[PDB]
């Protein structure tokens, strides 16, 4: 009286799916680390201060979150997820949504010619101390929802590991 | 007479080494979604044309890959590694350095007011048609490498979980 190959399989979707999950909160969390690039160049040494024209990062980190944001479509199509972690999926790809639609609308502040240190915080970084008007605050709800999602699938796999 | 509770132990560790090298290939992937938005603005739409003033994009890109550099650098500490995933950690952490470096000593292309797109690609570009002299090239190796670790990783993972 005992039972393994339901509980191989059970392990193996759950981390499967954690995965995907995982490899979604990676690209969120990169987001910070183009923060810390905001009004820096390379210089002989790592990063060092030149203020300003930071659009193209902001770029960067908008087709970050347009990945992010395709790989949830995919997702909130899987099969056999249960409802439960459809809808936290559903969070996460409603707040990705939400941050492109935001930065889209600041094209005007976002795109232009030199886009200064304090707007491009406004935009992607979640420390920011000023307002969080460009991108900022969808960008710590994305953070929210992706780490509720992630708790989740990974408490998930731990649970199959040991029903073990 | 099989130990349910060693076999338990060697999933968790194998899966534990999983999700640190899986995060470090999914930053380094995340280059590709960098580079993509190389001479582009954030438009009304979703990206757009808008060409050069690149800097602060492949200053993020650097960010990452220390992020990158350092995470490897936590994992070829970790105890009980076998020594055939050290060396295949090595050979990633080496990759990324290597990356950095480069970098670094292209600060007068890269780190100037107007990074061309073109010079932008001879970056973080890994389909870049042109040089990979800048970067690219050291970022190809870095791909390379991540994706051996990432499968030696993953198929550790899926023998724990068969030898169930
Ligand atoms: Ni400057
Ligand atoms: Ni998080
Ligand atoms: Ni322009
Ligand atoms: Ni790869």
């Amino acid at each position: 009286v005992i039972d393994l190959a339901t509980i191989t399989k059970n392990i193996t979707d759950a981390v499967a799916f954690a995965k995907s999950v995982k490899d979604v909160h990676t690209l969120v969390k990169s987001i910070d680390e183009l923060a810390k690039a905001i009004g820096k160049k390379i210089g002989a040494n790592g990063l060092e201060t030149d203020a300003d024209k930071n659009a193209k990062l902001i770029s960067g980190a908008y087709s970050v979150i347009s990945a992010v944001d395709t790989k949830l479509a995919s997702l909130e199509k899987k099969v056999g997820i249960s409802d439960d972690l459809k809808g936290k999926i559903t969070t996460v790809k409603n707040a990705s949504t939400s941050f492109l639609t935001k930065a889209k609308s600041k094209t005007a502040d976002l795109g232009k010619d030199d886009v200064k240190d304090a707007d491009a915080k406004t935009a992607i970084d979640i420390a920011d101390t000023g307002a969080k008007d460009k991108g900022a605050e969808e960008l710590i709800k994305l953070n929210t929802a992706i780490d509720a999602l992630l708790t989740s699938a990974e408490a998930a796999v731990t649970a199959a590991i040991n029903a073990l």
